């Protein structure tokens, strides 16, 4: 009868209830455990979205100090390249800020200033190799090495063909 | 003199100070911005490490209810497979808990129970195809489809050859 179709090893436990019950409990453990992962993911995002917004904003307020220091610059003078190096070397290996609003502004603000320096040193090596056309190399090689060393240390974030 | 080697557009700003200053400021913005990323990463970890520990622990306390429901089981009866399906389908697509302590226990607790069912249905199809040896197929095909449907829905986390 019902009581005997229920008795196992001296205890009244329908083995299809001790399973149907274990199921519903597993259902609840899973749901709590997932809800916990959702909470963690969602808080990560909130704090992230806000800290990136904060970073992009404080970089704007800094930009004005940078844009301003790059007009006090005598034209075709490039002791401002260490600034681009420091700033771009941080932003490019930064998941959050790479190609962000400030990064693109730092590229634009320096994109003419970089080409106006390579065109100026490529014209001073081209003239010096063309100096063998009028009648009457060690120092010249250094300027090739200088331009190559410079270009490699630029780690430019685009693909600049020309 | 010093005052004139300083005057630009009516303001006494050494253009190599308005750069050296912009540099040190960029140094500080970068450091704060990175410190902020470090904080976020580190808190993510703390909360993560603790929520995984919490999950693995509450799965232990559940295991005893599961280990217990799998001895109240009449040998070679498999309405306990929907439990493995629910639990394993969650754990396997869960970055944190996959192949964790509980996941491996759920594999072990069901690894004999799965092979003891395929060997039992592979022996009941092999006998029925071997029934064409004594003198004197539609229903038999269903059991192949049943075993294939079962095996695919198992999504076992190892590579079980045999
Ligand atoms: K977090």
């Amino acid at each position: 009868g019902p009581l005997g179709s229920m008795e196992n090893v001296g205890r009244l436990i329908t083995p299809a209830k001790k399973l149907e019950d274990t199921i519903r409990l597993a259902e609840l453990v899973i749901e709590v455990l997932q809800q916990n992962e959702e909470h963690h993911a969602e808080a990560f995002a909130w704090w992230s979205d806000l800290m990136v917004e904060h970073a992009e904003t404080f970089l704007s307020l800094f930009a004005v100090d940078m844009d301003a220091a790059l007009e006090v610059q005598p034209p075709d003078t490039w002791d401002s390249f260490p600034l681009f190096q420091l700033l771009n070397d941080f932003l490019r290996t930064d998941y959050n800020l790479c190609n962000g609003k400030f990064h693109k502004h730092l590229q634009d603000l320096f994109a003419p200033l970089v080409v106006r320096y390579v065109d100026l040193m490529e014209s001073s090596i081209a003239q010096s190799i063309h100096r063998g056309f009028e009648r009457e190399s060690e120092d010249l090689f250094w300027k090739l090495d200088a331009l190559q060393t410079f270009i490699r240390d630029l780690h430019w974030p685009e693909e600049e063909f020309g």
